[PDB]
């Protein structure tokens, strides 16, 4: 099998949401289908945050907040991309050979910027992108290669999933503090 | 078996904090294994994003920043202990029942006042008290115990765990940004 979104939350506004029920899914193994229900969590209530945000204050920053709420979107999604390549492929992610997701991941610093900038629409498109990527591989694994070192070392993929999720939620924690500043 | 300290991250210094190892310690099956890894981290990021500051800040609000850091520390333990009796004991909290936890979970807007403010110290030592009693409980639990509805209903008990980690991590979101600020 293959992620059905059936058999995990769709929206917050449901019982279904406030249940983690990691055998939901045949697609998965339990330790994977815990996570799998984890950043499906931490992804509704990313998208609730900004949901109905004007379009005119998604790039707009604040005192205090150096990172608008655009740039904060094109980092979760940056940062999931990265993890595909350090957990997926098992390498380095270099400004070189993955300059997009570089440039989200360095809140627009580093790397290689888009030609113009996504809208609302296009960064929750990129959000959904990366994540059925991350949906796809996690049914062809098992609870073992969790529990594997990343090849590049210095974590295992249990730690770097559970990461993508963690980090996140942090964002959104500041995505809730500058929309109300804003707005 | 109970909780030993040294089967788990007790530095974010280490390469330990970076592994998710649901069977490190055999106090714990292996969901709750993971929650308490999770837990593990969470905690270990939320003290060292407020190491070191001073004192004379813990108080202090700005523009965006309607709770400072001793009441999102504050917050964080009273979540914890809010669980504590949705999840252990099996009933809604009041303020009425639980003035105190009540008074943190609001951000100090209902429920009951200390007498003085908390210092960071003391702050600390009640996020570690609450981790501690979770800790206990969770010895003494099952992955079948996971699975099962909270007994107040709505959610289940490993949901309730989940986010008791997940608000904590939204909150230290907040908590980097206003330090960064007054800081
Ligand atoms: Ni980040
Ligand atoms: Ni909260």
């Amino acid at each position: 099998p293959t992620f059905n979104p059936e058999l995990h939350a769709q929206t917050l506004n449901s019982e279904r949401a406030y249940f983690v029920q990691p055998d939901a899914d045949p697609a998965f193994t339990p330790h994977i289908g815990a996570l799998v229900e984890m950043l499906t969590y931490a992804r509704l209530t990313t998208l609730q945050a900004v949901e109905g945000l004007p379009e005119d204050q998604l790039w707009a920053t604040a005192p205090g907040f150096a990172n608008s709420i655009g740039t904060l979107l094109a980092h979760i999604a940056a940062v999931e991309r990265v993890y595909h390549v350090l957990s997926f492929q098992g390498r380095d992610v270099t400004p070189e050979d993955d300059g997009a997701a570089y440039w989200g991941l360095t809140m627009g610093k580093e790397g290689t910027a888009p030609a113009r900038l996504p809208t609302l629409d296009e960064l929750r498109a990129e959000l959904a992108d990366a994540r059925a990527e991350t949906l796809r591989v996690f049914a062809a694994k098992d609870d073992a290669w969790l529990a594997e070192p990343l090849g590049p070392g210095w974590a295992n993929q249990h730690w770097a999933w559970f990461h993508v999720m963690e980090d996140e939620v942090n964002h959104r924690g500041q995505l809730r503090l500058l929309r109300q500043v804003l707005a």
